[PDB]
């Protein structure tokens, strides 16, 4: 019913867009998707994986959620309740 894309390997390519990484996180525990953005010498990395309700609140409630595109420590956190958010 509701699935999400999980990507533990942060790479600077478009390979992280396959339907094989899409998992059906229907379990009460996790029912949302997690997305993160990072920037370093290597390039622009991004973390993704199945998130949960309680966790989703953490990021939101957690101040300093916003970020900037032109910042070395450009840390961004956010989740989604819709399927295939990433």
């Amino acid at each position: 019913m509701i699935q999400c894309y999980q990507c533990e390997e942060f790479q600077l390519n478009n390979d992280c867009s396959s339907p094989e990484f899409i998992v059906n996180c229907t379990v009460n525990v996790q029912d949302m998707c997690q997305k993160e953005v990072m920037e370093q010498s290597a390039g622009i990395m991004y973390r993704k994986s199945c998130a949960s309700s309680a966790a989703c609140l953490i990021a939101s409630a957690g101040y300093q959620s916003f970020c900037s595109p032109g910042k070395l420590n450009s840390v961004c956190i956010s989740c989604c309740n819709t399927p295939l958010c990433n």
